[PDB]
Formats: structure tokens, sequence, C-alpha cells
DNA sequence: GTCGG
DNA sequence: GCTGATGCGCC
DNA sequence: CCGACGGCGCATCAGC
């Protein structure tokens, strides 16, 4: 059903090879960009020349597209698929906590399959152990209806610790997706701003309560402002158990909420595009601030921002609503 | 790998 | 302890 | 070996 679906799958697959196997993070991003603009292109691509007009598609991808349009495949990708070392490395990176470095190391030590991973628990750190343990569950997408139940648990229990926390479920959920990979919760509290931490355990207290009602079930990593863990909906009595889910919680300075929500709403590729455009307009954006770059490449004072749209306005973009910050594709008949 | 120099 | 590099993660 | 490319939190290491 997807317009230019073959091409866009081909680019995503090369991208992943580059990140996981080549550890070539810049080529990964070039292939992701190429895939993103091709998938948002509303016409069927017929040659490499055409694709080459799109920003981020250059001679080599045009050559591949030309090849893919002739044969319906890419010999470069056939070779990679036959390579059992690449394949196992690629696979191992899908476990949370195993990245391209650990995957390569595991694979040359004879750990090539899940079965092999579950045999060598003792080599895994705590993150990796938890990612192994929930590997199948984490592959499942969360239906928006379960996101609503998880939301109702998180808001209720946040309120119970302190009425002046505000929690906002961002990510794909806030962009309106019908399913989400995980749940990302943006949290503020007026004791925490860019200038002061008036209370010390602001994030912890929330996490503690979420463990106490048995909603958060495991921890991957945790600091003063970002928690990363596992969570799970409580089931109907006797009914089947719900799969475990990833949950991310980020506490942001109350007075930098808009930059924070912009960041945490994504998509990841919108953020990258938006922040790249800001750079070429002479601004630098992160989850806290938008700052102008000095003539010498150095960021100055933060600019005032009273809404998400103020940030767009600064870099001369039409405000795009959350739903329009997702990636999209087109269809053929 | 692509683009701005 | 601090700073800076590497690895892995978030959007 | 042209160099930038989005920006940063948490975990852990190295060197001081
Ligand atoms: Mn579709
Ligand atoms: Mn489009
Ligand atoms: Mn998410
Ligand atoms: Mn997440
Ligand atoms: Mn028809
Ligand atoms: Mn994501
Ligand atoms: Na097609
Ligand atoms: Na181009
Ligand atoms: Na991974
Ligand atoms: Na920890
Ligand atoms: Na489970
Ligand atoms: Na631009
Ligand atoms: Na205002």
């Amino acid at each position: 059903e997807t317009l230019n679906g073959g091409i866009t799958d081909m680019l995503t697959e090369l991208a992943n090879f580059e990140k996981n196997v080549s550890q070539a993070i810049h080529k990964y991003n070039a292939y992701r960009k190429a895939a993103s603009v091709i998938a948002k292109y509303p016409h069927k691509i017929k040659s490499g020349a055409e694709a080459k007009k799109l920003p981020g598609v250059g001679t080599k991808i045009a050559e591949k597209i030309d090849e893919f349009l002739a044969t319906g495949k890419l010999r470069k990708l056939e070779k990679i698929r036959q390579d059992d070392t690449s394949s196992s490395i690629n696979f191992l990176t899908r476990v949370s906590g195993i990245g391209p470095s650990a995957a390569r190391k595991f694979v040359d030590e004879g750990i090539k399959t899940l079965e092999d991973l579950r045999k060598n628990e003792d080599k895994l750190n705590h993150h990796q152990r938890i990612g192994l343990k929930y590997f199948g569950d984490f592959e499942k997408r969360i239906p928006r209806e379960e996101m609503l139940q998880m939301q109702d648990i998180v808001l209720n229990e946040v309120k119970k610790v302190d009425s002046e926390y505000i929690a906002t479920v961002c990510g794909s959920f806030r962009r309106g997706a019908e399913s989400s990979g995980d749940m990302d919760v943006l949290l503020t509290h007026p004791s925490f701003t860019s200038e002061s931490t008036k209370q010390p355990k602001l994030l912890h207290q929330v996490v503690e309560q979420l463990q106490k009602v048995h909603f958060i079930t495991d921890t991957l990593s945790k600091g003063e402002t970002k928690f990363m863990g596992v969570c799970q909906l409580p089931s109907k009595n006797d009914e089947k158990e719900y799969p475990h889910r990833r949950i991310d919680i980020r506490l942001i300075p109350k007075d930098q909420y808009y930059c924070g929500v912009l960041y945490f709403t994504g998509s990841d590729i919108f953020n990258k595009n938006m922040r790249a455009h800001a750079l070429e307009k002479g601004f630098t954006i992160n989850e806290y601030t938008i700052r102008p770059l000095g003539v010498t490449g150095v960021a100055g004072e933060p600019l005032p921002v009273d809404s998400e749209k103020d940030i767009f306005d600064y870099i001369q973009w039409k405000y795009r609503e959350p739903k329009d910050r997702s990636e999209h594709h087109h269809h053929h008949h």
C-alpha cells in the first residue's frame, strides 16, 4: 500500500546497517533523512535523477534507487543479509541496553541468538538484563486505549503526591497516534526551575509512588531529571496479564516548559529538522532554551518563549500542530 | 552520505 | 572530587 | 586526513 515503499524500506535497512554494524552514525542519519523525504514525497519515483532533486538524496542513493527500480533489490543489501555476523549484531542491538559496541563484542564471543543471550545473563549489566527479560513485550505497540488507562494511573498517582505536579503524556500519544511504542511523561513542579531546586527528591517521590501501587515494575536508569523504566497495566481478575511497557519520565524546569514539551513531543526527526533549521537561521535549540548564536559560533542568552509557537516564529516556521509533527507516508492504488 | 564551502 | 570520552538512550 | 551534521541525560571509565 505504501508509495515508494520498497525504496523507503531499503533506505531504513541501510540506515540500520550503518548505525549498528558500521557504527557510522552520520551515514545512519543521512539514510534516515533520505527515507524521510522520499516517504513524504507525493509522487511515485521513477528514476534516481528525480529522487536526487529532493534535499538529502545525492549520487549514491540515486544510484541505489536506480538499481532498486531495475531489479527490485539491492545487491549491497543481499550481501549484508547473507552475512550472519551482521545479522546477529543487528538483532542484538534491538535489546534495550545493547548498542552497536556491545552487540559486536557479544557476537565475536559466540553470542548470536536470543537463546544464546539468555544463556549468558552474567555478561549483561542491569539495563541489558531488564531489556532481555522484556524483549518480546517491548516489541508490541501500545493501543491508544491502553495509553488512556496508563495516563489515568499516572495523573491520579501524581496528584496524590502533590497537587502542584503537572504531568503531560508526550511522544506519539500527544501527536495523536492510534498506537505508541511507549509512554513518555513530561513532569513539572514549581520547586524546580532553571534557577533553583527548592525540593531535592522531586522525580524520585513520583517514581516511588508509582512503584508502591505496583505500576512501575523495573528501572533501567534513573537520575535527578530523567527516569527510564518498565511499567504495566493491572489486569481484570483472572483475565490475561497485560504486557510490560517502556516508560520514560522527564522532569523539566517549570519555566522552560515549552521548549521541553516541544522536545518531548517529537517526532525525533522533526526535532532534528527543526533544530537544523534553527542553526541555519542562527539559533540553537534544546529542550530547555532557544538561544541565538553569536558571530563566533557561541550561544548567548535564552530568548523569551511564552508558547510553543513562539519557538517556531523565532526560526520563521509556520506553527505545526503536534499531529503534523509525525512522519507520514503516501499510498498507491 | 550529503551538502556547503 | 572534577572534567572529558564512550556507550546507550530520549524526542 | 574538508568538516559539519541536533542536542542532551544517565552510567561508567580514564586521567588528573
Ligand atoms: Mn498507510
Ligand atoms: Mn507528503
Ligand atoms: Mn515514545
Ligand atoms: Mn520513550
Ligand atoms: Mn480500484
Ligand atoms: Mn522513539
Ligand atoms: Na510501491
Ligand atoms: Na539532492
Ligand atoms: Na539496543
Ligand atoms: Na541507576
Ligand atoms: Na511480560
Ligand atoms: Na530549512
Ligand atoms: Na507573552
